[PDB]
Order: C-alpha cells, then sequence, then structure tokens
C-alpha cells in the first residue's frame, strides 16, 4: 500500500516528458545516429542542482525543466516526491531499472552543510570533493567510486579529465527488464535490417506470433506497439512507413499524442519481428541544456549560493548521462484474430519510449539506426 505516490507522480512524470521531448528535438538537431537518454535520470540531477541555485540560474532551470508549478508548491515537495519515486522503483525486485547520480566538487569550495545533506537525503546524490589540479589522480577517484558504486557495471567512465573543471554532475540509468511475455531463443535467427534506402546489414532479430497491443496513427503512418515489462514498464516501439521520414515525427513527439496512441490500443493476434540489441551510451548534456534555455548555471555569473556561499567562481562544469539499454529474448515465468496474423517487422530505425505506467515516468526515450 504506497503505490498511490507513482499516481500522485503523474504530474512531474509528463511534465519530466515534456522536458524529454524537447531535448530529444535539440538532440535531433546537432547529430544524426543513436540516441538513448533518461529524462527521469536526468532531471534527479537538475532538480538537485536547481535546489542549489537562486536567482535567474534557478529560474531557468525551472522552467527548462517545465517544474515551475511544482516549485511554487514549497520547497520540500520536488525533492520529497523524487525521493519516493526513486525509492519505490529502487525496492522494486521485479522492474528491472538501476539509476544513481554522483557530483564531484573542486576541493577550493567548501559545500554548505544543509544542502550537503538535502542532497544526499532526497537525491541520493553525495557531493565529493576532488582535485582536479591533478586529473590523472582526478579522474582515477572518480572513475573508481563510480565502478565501485555501480558494482562493475561502470567501469572506467572517463578516459580524459580536464584540470580546470570546477564541478561535474553525472547520472546513470541501466534497463535490462524481463517482458511479461518471453520470446522463444530458437526463433531468433539473422535479419535484415535497413539502415537506409541503400545500406542493410544483419541483426538477431526476436520473434513471436502471439497477442500483442498495438495501434497505428493515421496522421504520422506509424505503428505504436506495446511490448509489457515485469515490474510495471513497457516500452513503446514506434515504427513509421519506409516512405515516410523517421526523423519529422521528432518534431511532433508530445505527452498529449502519446496519451492518444495509448487511448487507441487494441490487443490483436498478431506476427512480430523486434531486434536484440544494446544501446550503451555516455551523452554530454550541459551545451544541450544550453540549448533549452539553462545557460546562466553554466556560466560565471552562475548563483549556486545555496551550494556554496563562498564564490563566484563556481559554475557547473559538466554534465554527463551513462544510458544503458538491454533488449533480448528473456521473459516471465479481447483478441482481435484474423484468419492469418498481420505482421509489425522492426527492420528499419524506429523510436523507443520506455515507461513506468503508473507513474507514467519516462524510463528511456530514444531512437535506434544502427542496433549493436
Amino acid at each position: 500500500d504506497e503505490e498511490y505516490w507513482l499516481r500522485a507522480s503523474q504530474q512531474l512524470s509528463n511534465e519530466t516528458s515534456s522536458f524529454g521531448f524537447n531535448l530529444l528535438r535539440k538532440i535531433s538537431m546537432r547529430h544524426d545516429g543513436n540516441v538513448i537518454f533518461s529524462p527521469f535520470g536526468l532531471s534527479v540531477a537538475m532538480v538537485n542542482l536547481m535546489l542549489g541555485t537562486k536567482g535567474e540560474t534557478k529560474v531557468q532551470i525551472e522552467n527548462g525543466l517545465n517544474l515551475q508549478a511544482l516549485s511554487q508548491a514549497g520547497p520540500l515537495i520536488l525533492p520529497a516526491l523524487f525521493k519516493k519515486v526513486k525509492e519505490t522503483f529502487s525496492s522494486n525486485r521485479d522492474l528491472g531499472l538501476s539509476q544513481g547520480s554522483f557530483a564531484f566538487i573542486h576541493k577550493d569550495f567548501d559545500i554548505k552543510e544543509t544542502y550537503f545533506n538535502l542532497s544526499k537525503k532526497y537525491f541520493d546524490i553525495e557531493y565529493v570533493s576532488i582535485n582536479f589540479q591533478n586529473s590523472s589522480q582526478a579522474r582515477g577517484l572518480i572513475n573508481h567510486c563510480i565502478v565501485k558504486e555501480t558494482e562493475g557495471k561502470i567501469p572506467k567512465l572517463f578516459d580524459e579529465i580536464n584540470p580546470e573543471t570546477k564541478l561535474i554532475l553525472v547520472d546513470y540509468v541501466l534497463f535490462k527488464g524481463k517482458w511479461l511475455t518471453p520470446f522463444d531463443p530458437s526463433f531468433t535467427e539473422a535479419d535484415t535490417f535497413h539502415l537506409d534506402k541503400y545500406r542493410a546489414i544483419k541483426v538477431p532479430m526476436m520473434y513471436r506470433e502471439g497477442n500483442f497491443t498495438s495501434t497505428f496513427d493515421k496522421k504520422f503512418r506509424c505503428h505504436i506497439l506495446k511490448l509489457p515489462y515485469q515490474g510495471n514498464a513497457t516500452m513503446l516501439v514506434v515504427l513509421m512507413e519506409k516512405t515516410g521520414d523517421y526523423l519529422a515525427l521528432e518534431d511532433y513527439l508530445t505527452v498529449d499524442l502519446v496519451e492518444t496512441w495509448l487511448q487507441n490500443m487494441k490487443t490483436r493476434k498478431m506476427e512480430v519481428f523486434f531486434p536484440k540489441f544494446k544501446l550503451n551510451q555516455r551523452y554530454e548534456m550541459h551545451e544541450l541544456l544550453k540549448q533549452m534555455g539553462i545557460r546562466r548555471l553554466f556560466s560565471t555569473s552562475a548563483d549556486l549560493s545555496e551550494l556554496s556561499a563562498m564564490a563566484r567562481n563556481l559554475q557547473v562544469s559538466r554534465v554527463l548521462q551513462q544510458s544503458v539499454l538491454e533488449v533480448d529474448e528473456r521473459g516471465t515465468e479481447e483478441i482481435i484474430a484474423y484468419s492469418m496474423p498481420p505482421a509489425i517487422k522492426v527492420n528499419r530505425p524506429f523510436h523507443f519510449i520506455i515507461y513506468e505506467e503508473m507513474s507514467r515516468m519516462l524510463l528511456f526515450l530514444g531512437r535506434v539506426v544502427n542496433p549493436t
């Protein structure tokens, strides 16, 4: 009897989702390939920061994250929600989610005791002092905390460190959940995957003929397929028709649009071909966050006085998210039937959305162009 807090998180979630879609839009401008990031995880780090700021710095972050109506709720409501949404997920044995965060600040700056405890309590972020001026060393300790606290999963996250750096925030999300309905591994065979009209590769393609839930958006001419996980998490697979451009969809992704897809879902006996793959991708986010209006946090004008009262020197140097998605066969131990089933065959680039259903929180948003 503590599920009701996920259900109240639906507003934080919906605003964090919008932020996620605005960011994917921004990413979409800067580069051409695979994309994965966790709007949820990133907004833990950004909200933790937000509480450390004031003035325009804070205002920009509230507006950049769409959390203005929740920052007007009172000082401890946002942190109290994040504490609960994280802990509920975290303690869910049947959810295949691992999430965490790190902060690394230069020894020059003392952390105000209030913000230190607040950060560690609500957001589970410990601000660790580090001597960046010896980066050879600095990278060692940084990479050691991460690989240790993530029990081996995130080894050697930084290959290089700038000695000038003042403050680094690191978020990570790892997801590898079991399907409610498993793919039989013996149906997985190599299959063509079309990168474009000219290049195709081979991928290991999982297959199942069974009960599937999807819907078809007539405006965009794409299928939206639900692949349920254990632990009340679902992946929506968004596949367009060859004729159209999957990149165009990103201009139009909104919380409303996705809600409309969910409401028209129906369960059909269907043939599904879905490739098994793994995305492991680390993202430098600050320069994108700049693009979304969060500029003063990363400048010398930054107001971080609630984090450390001493210096106008201080600013956020880097914000990194490390994302890991792992998709394979592994699963858990009224239907429209045609005479012979239709098929959704995901053998060209597509978008995925992994969301937790009670919360409607967006665990991973991404674009898969060249599977790995």
